């Protein structure tokens, strides 16, 4: 009974998700298509990427994700297919996802097939991978391929030929670690004792604000659940609140709760209103935290 | 073949339905899970209500329904999960849903697990409910829930246990019926012959407008359909028209339709065009009939 | 392992669609329901035709289609149901899709079921049909329908019956070809060598613009690969280029591409770039093109 | 353009055929279906695989060959579909087919499908073989097979999904190399310089006599065109003449020639007169040659 | 992409049937023309019936089937094309061909032109009809028909302008039921729970004894898979063996099988050897079956 | 939509046809190969004659007839290949083929390639050439060609080339009208007032016997339709009837109509019943006839 969980840019205002999910029927009849998201803002790679990463640990062993922004979409461009190496613990703790201790997931457990365009940059970074291959073989891509549509033909039907046991190795020639394009992140600074990063997104629809200084950036500064922080952001707004697990922490309604988000980062918001939308932030803004 | 049907305040936009969907097939791999929306005003319980309190008779007998918007994430707070009475008949005349006479439901059929947060006031008004608990067992809901994520950890996790299998009572202790929050439903006034209420939804995509005023309210002044009806919109914009069945009753393109929802409340809206969007009519204004 | 492709204009905003789909797995518990879209313009039935025409090649053979906007609502009008005949190759050269050669399906292996009003037009064109019924039994609609919601009563409810195994031929009388209503499709014309349409439609999210102009056009008005264009739209904004193609065929992020689209209508983008957003450009404006 | 190539034994005094015609441009509307022959004696395996070994090389890529004589119809067996390797060159001279230098074929073009009842011995063995499944799915044969018509529901059926673009490995199990069933093929003997051997057939409609000695078995002993050969069948009729290439070389219309057919095994005819239909030759009867 | 199936008495010997094929794509130049039969004996419409009745379930709808034996020929007599209700299921059990449940097939979906001599009496006994007429248009026919060449003035040419999309009424005036010739078949005789038929046909090229005897008569004297039944063939023979499914049911190879042939009647038979043509069984042999 | 149609002496018994079809599609993939027929008497180049002679009237224009005995295969000889002039009316009328007033065809619209041994001699007289080429050059036969099989590798690869657009002037050089191999077609004599010729065919699978005296041989013996003559074949049997249209004009079944048959010539019958066949008549016995 395989998943393929589908995240795409294709939107959800026509009839494209729907063709590839027709097609991932066709292929693999007894297929269970979960629908990740298809909103993201086309050809932004790194936001694709923070759809992606956490899945992994969610999800039954044996899952493919298929996740595709393609604007190299027509060209001698071959997607990638990897199987990764650590389904990896997750959250602000770091944890096993379900009920009781949680789901403990096995290694070697899921593969992802994406453009070769750097979009799994931090799946590679966060789980490993044991092996990789360029998606070239006719028998899980056509030989015509429809030049402005390769998100259907080089992921969508290479998904459901794996979904449904089509052998990871004979999809293509294995690939170098150098041949797996990537994006580089930046990282967060240091010094002074303050960590200088950006706010990596706004958490919609709630209007949270979320940063790209992580848990083991806080460690290692010594900042834990009880610190009196100061966040500035956009260089000139330095909210101040203790770091506290949740948004109700903060007492009344629409007060600020500094706290580490459901993936592991540093993040603001208000009590049960919303703090980014408001005064517009927005994603790229500058993001200091200190005692 | 068990389905859950869910409804949340978590969006589309990024990945985190499909968390909970990827736990939810983990619990229970038979499952079939059925989207509601996840759209709704974060944290606007009284409008989580109004998607989820008339989709019983349409499910199979069995289906548990998830329905969450979750406020109070991270605090000591506990879900409630409630096997309903009836199903209950709906729509503008009051009938069980389907082709041929309907398809009549069995008593005790449905469980609903939400926040106790008042969210499932009106299904408890219009299904009754037979046994009601907190939802606190190690077994249905993690260990080290994420603080920031109650609506996956104490809403999707354990609707997954209970799609499975695992017994009602076994989730944690009973609840008695004052345990069980509520929110006060504003009344609709008697003001002369005059029905006074207020615009309880625009009616998206479409812009019709609903009020809260039913057709129990209705029939109960003696207005069926037939009756010529003055309508007031904000205290100032008045409409006149007679209450019809349907929108095509009103004549030409655009003419003004008064009318029963099919969810059997009064409403008005033009005939295949939208009456809202241009005049930005809105939820919480008044409105005001009479014959 | 039935299949109901679902296409409406119901939104995702509330619970309208997935009463549907409630009824849909209670009539055919085994089935399988792909949302198509759900977002479009209601009540424009040439935008509800786009969404569907192309969809049978790429779906299983027996597949259902239940499409539907439906102003007409609470009157006489009955929906049409109808097996198509050929699946039709599509996309920009005129394949079957798929891995490999694609794959080929067998006539008079799909059905649409839709409101009698038009929508169904391009599908008819396009694909040629073997039987046509009103839909009127009681085995298969409500004996009471809900006045205001027939895209549930006569297209939802119908389509599960039908994806179960129920006779196409008993849901009612047949129809003549005259007794299917059609919307009149607006031809592409000629001043002079230059060819003179619309845009059909902004493709959304990437914000590419699509004409009604055809491959079948551009061949025998002499028009191939290599040559020359000015696109001008609303007749006011000139562009220039090449046909190729895809998008990255013009070189640098941000150039224009004029092209021919996965459904094989000549279009007009920016490379890795939004053009029609900026410009705020628009279906319904004209669209010429000359070499 | 997919193509069936179509050998039974069903013969074309009835409309055994034209029935599986029928289902192959049914499944598969593009096909065009080629007939070998028809004609075999029924459930002679040897005999069908004369009529199909040497096939693939004058085929275009991609033709797929429902061979059949199935004497186990109706039983728990089930068909075999292999993707061959080499096409293999043939003939008198061993060459691609074809004009010019001849049409050279890509390894892995050709799928063959037929009872597992040994048809394809001497296809695999000149050919080789890439891949190999057991048809056994209910996608590509009837849930509910007629057993006396297994070469229209295990061969012509599935054979007709295959030429469509069903996936081969999706057709049933892969079969190990001794799961597949053969025919021990009789060995030409060494005995002194002479060479003995079989006829393997009459070639009809001429008359002429092939045997079983190939030309690898003649250039073995160093006997090339030109050298002096006695040649006796039945034990008793013997034949003097040269080995030449072709009929035309004996002189005088009615002269002995011995040669080489057109599938590069030493044969013996009249020049322009029937040899076997006189004097009553038939295959089974021996024949030894020697210089 | 129409198909017209081709049964004649005309043989494959001449260039006869390749003069009807060239007025078939000269009329209807994408036509695929199959190829049914051309052996039967002249003139014994009994036996072309035979292989027709059989056809319409394996052709996609809107085949046009083409028989003709034409002893009338040069006559006042002019064809008759009719339009078939039933498709009908066939076989030994009473089924759809094809994969899976099979391909069912629409009423009204298939069309026959014969001559009006009885031929199609089966046709219009196991199918029925909407409607008839006679073959009488210049349009369709020839002014100046070819005196001894019907077949193809009277059949063939009508046949292709059908397969073109002529409309069928207009081929010439409609014709009353008793205007349609039949011949009568002989009933299956009853009595004494025995059951006294005749050998309606030799089932080449195996040898196989057909007889009238159906399954719909067997079934009512309570005949099935397990019964030791008594044929007695020629009144001296009274073979004796149980009703099995298949040949191979007897074991070794050269016993006696007892089953249902694949058009559904009462047959005997020997597994991998031929009963007919060591004992020169024929056609019109008598034909007794009971306990 | 090029057509081949293709007559030979290769039967129907194995799979030479089907080797010459295979590499027909290989060289012109959108062709249609129509059989003519393959049951010729090997080598004889006046039977083969008559399956071609009357074949261009009834195909679309642009048709190639590969029509082959080749008993010198192998050999420096060389086929031919011309282009026709007039298609020629054909029957026992004297008309074109077709529904209405027939087809008309414009002249050289048709190509035969054949073997230089007579083969096309009474298609030159009937129709005339505009063009006749020695086919030498190796872009449409074979390098080293198979010494035994030239009907495949100079007729069948050719025609194929021929089909697809390859210029028939580049075959090779032209032949001028004596290097164009004749067979010399004997003459129909006169003893006195009779007319003495031969049985030029027996008419299978009927038994009607067609004789070498034409229509313009009773024209100018002073022989219409109404006209009591006596035949006799062998020298021996005698039979006696007036000339009539067709069979049935006989009266009844069995008895003799003299008659012109559907290619022009004298012909002898019983109607509805078989002459040939019971008297053991064949080709070649003399054919008198006097009035
Ligand atoms: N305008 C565009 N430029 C480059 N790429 C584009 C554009 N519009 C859509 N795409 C990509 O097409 C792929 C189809 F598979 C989608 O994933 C888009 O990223
Ligand atoms: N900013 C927020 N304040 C209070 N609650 C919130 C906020 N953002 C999201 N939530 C709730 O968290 C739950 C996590 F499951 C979601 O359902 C939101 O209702
Ligand atoms: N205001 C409206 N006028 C006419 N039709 C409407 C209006 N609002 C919604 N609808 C249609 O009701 C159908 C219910 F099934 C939906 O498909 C809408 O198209
Ligand atoms: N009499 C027969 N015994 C065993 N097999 C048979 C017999 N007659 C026909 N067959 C086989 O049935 C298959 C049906 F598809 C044919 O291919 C025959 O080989
Ligand atoms: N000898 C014949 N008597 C009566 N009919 C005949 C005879 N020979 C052939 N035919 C019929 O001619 C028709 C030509 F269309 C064929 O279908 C034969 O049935
Ligand atoms: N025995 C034969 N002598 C001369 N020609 C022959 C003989 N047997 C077959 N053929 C011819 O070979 C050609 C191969 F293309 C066929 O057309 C036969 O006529
Ligand atoms: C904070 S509410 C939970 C959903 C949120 N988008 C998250 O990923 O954590
Ligand atoms: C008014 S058209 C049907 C959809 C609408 N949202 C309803 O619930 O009734
Ligand atoms: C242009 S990217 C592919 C999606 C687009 N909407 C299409 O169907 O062609
Ligand atoms: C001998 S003439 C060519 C036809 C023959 N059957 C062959 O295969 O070679
Ligand atoms: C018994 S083998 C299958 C062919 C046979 N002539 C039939 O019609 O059933
Ligand atoms: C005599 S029935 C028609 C077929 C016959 N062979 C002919 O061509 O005339």
């Amino acid at each position: 009974r395989p998943i393929i969980a589908f995240m795409s840019d294709l939107g959800t205002t026509d009839d494209s998700v729907a063709q590839c999910k027709g097609l991932m029927y066709s292929i693999c009849p007894d297929v269970t298509v979960v629908d990740v998201c298809h909103s993201m803002t086309p050809w932004d790679v790194e936001e694709g990427a923070r759809y992606i990463v956490d899945l992994p640990r969610f999800f039954p062993e044996g899952t493919v994700f298929a996740t595709t922004t393609y604007p190299a979409t027509g060209t001698t461009t071959r997607s990638v297919a990897v199987r990764i190496k650590q389904a990896a613990k997750g959250g602000a703790r770091g944890q096993w996802a379900g009920s009781g201790a949680g789901f403990e997931r096995a290694e070697g457990s899921y593969i992802y097939i994406a453009p070769n365009n750097g979009l799994l940059t931090t799946v590679l970074e966060e789980h490993g991978y044991l092996e990789a291959y360029e998606v070239t073989s006719p028998k899980v891509i056509p030989e015509q391929p429809e030049p402005t549509f390769y998100s259907r033909e080089m992921v969508a039907i290479p998904s459901a030929h794996l979904a449904a046991g089509f052998p990871l190795s004979e999809v293509g020639r294995p690939l170098e670690d150098h041949e797996i394009v990537r994006f580089n992140r930046p990282a967060v600074e240091q010094d002074g004792e303050a960590l200088v990063g950006v706010v990596s997104a706004i958490d919609h629809p709630f209007g949270n604000v979320w940063t790209n200084i992580h848990r083991t950036d806080l460690e290692k500064a010594g900042i834990g659940y009880g610190a009196r922080l100061r966040l500035t952001l956009d260089g000139v707004l330095p909210f101040e609140a203790p770091l506290t697990p949740t948004f109700a922490d903060a007492g009344e309604i629409g007060n600020i709760a500094i706290y580490l988000n459901s993936r592991g980062y540093l993040s603001i918001a208000r009590n049960a209103a919303s703090l980014a939308y408001p005064y517009h932030l927005k994603e790229g803004m500058s993001a200091r935290v200190e005692a």
